[PDB]
C-alpha cells in the first residue's frame, strides 16, 4: 500500500542498532544488536554513565538532530512493550516518569491489550487491530513523532508540534519476562 510505497520517499530509513552500553543490566541485547530481551536477574555490568540503571530501557547507537527519519519494530505477540524516542539528556540514573516533559516520547502496550501513550496523564489508544509491526517516524523540523501499523499503514498515534532542542535517540523499553523479544527490522 501507500505506507510501503511512500515511506522511504518521505523519511530516511534509519538503520537502528541497540547500544549495549545504554541497556539496563536486566536487559539482553542480541549479537546482531537488533533484538532485546529481559533476563530473570540483572547481569553483572558496569554502571557506566550511559547506562539506564533503573528504567528497563536501551537506546539506539545514533541520535538525530535534524531531518525526517523512520524505523520499524516487530513487537509481535508481546504483551508489553514501549518504543519511541527520547532526548540525549534524559535522566539515566534513578527514576523519573517517562513523559514528554522529562524528554520521553513513547507509546506502547501493557497487560496484553492496553495501548497507551506515555504522557501526563497517560492516554488510552483504541486500535482496530493489534499491531505486530510498528513504524516509528520522526520529523525533527515539524516536531512530529508518529506511529503506524507497519503492515496495514493505519495510524496509531502522533506527538504533534514538539519543539525539539536536544538530539533524539530511538528508545525501547520492556518490563516483562516473556518468550517473544522486541526486534528492530533492518
Ligand atoms: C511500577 C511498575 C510498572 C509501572 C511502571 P510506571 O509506574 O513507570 O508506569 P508507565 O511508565 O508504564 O506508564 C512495576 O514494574
Amino acid at each position: 500500500g501507500a505506507y510501503n510505497e511512500w515511506k522511504k520517499a518521505l523519511f530516511k530509513p534509519a538503520d537502528v542498532i541497540l547500544d549495549p552500553k545504554t541497556a539496563d543490566p536486566i536487559l539482553l541485547v542480541s549479537e546482531d544488536q537488533r533484538s532485546v530481551e529481559r533476563a530473570k536477574e540483572p547481569q553483572d555490568l558496569p554502571d557506566n554513565p550511559e547506562r539506564f540503571n533503573w528504567h528497563y530501557c536501551v537506546l539506539g547507537c545514533e541520535s538525530f538532530i535534524s531531518g525526517r527519519h523512520y524505523w520499524e519494530v516487530e513487537v509481535g505477540d508481546r504483551k508489553e512493550w514501549h518504543i519511541g524516542v527520547c532526548s540525549k539528556n534524559v535522566q539515566r540514573k534513578g527514576w523519573v516518569k517517562m513523559t514528554p516533559e522529562n524528554g520521553f516520547w513513547t507509546m506502547g502496550l501493557t497487560d496484553g491489550n492496553k495501548y497507551r501513550t506515555l504522557t501526563e496523564p497517560r492516554t488510552n489508544l483504541k486500535l482496530p487491530k493489534p499491531p505486530k509491526k510498528v513504524g516509528v517516524f520522526l520529523d525533527y523540523e515539524t516536531g512530529d513523532i508518529s506511529f503506524y501499523n507497519a503492515v496495514d499503514g493505519s495510524h496509531i498515534h502522533t506527538f504533534l508540534d514538539v519543539s525539539f532542542s536536544e538530539a533524539l535517540y530511538p528508545v525501547f523499553r520492556i518490563l516483562t519476562l516473556e518468550p517473544t523479544a522486541l526486534t528492530i527490522c533492518p
